């Protein structure tokens, strides 16, 4: 699982 | 930007 807010 | 993998 990978989540990004840039 | 939003990324997101689950």
């Amino acid at each position: 699982l990978y989540i990004q807010w840039l």
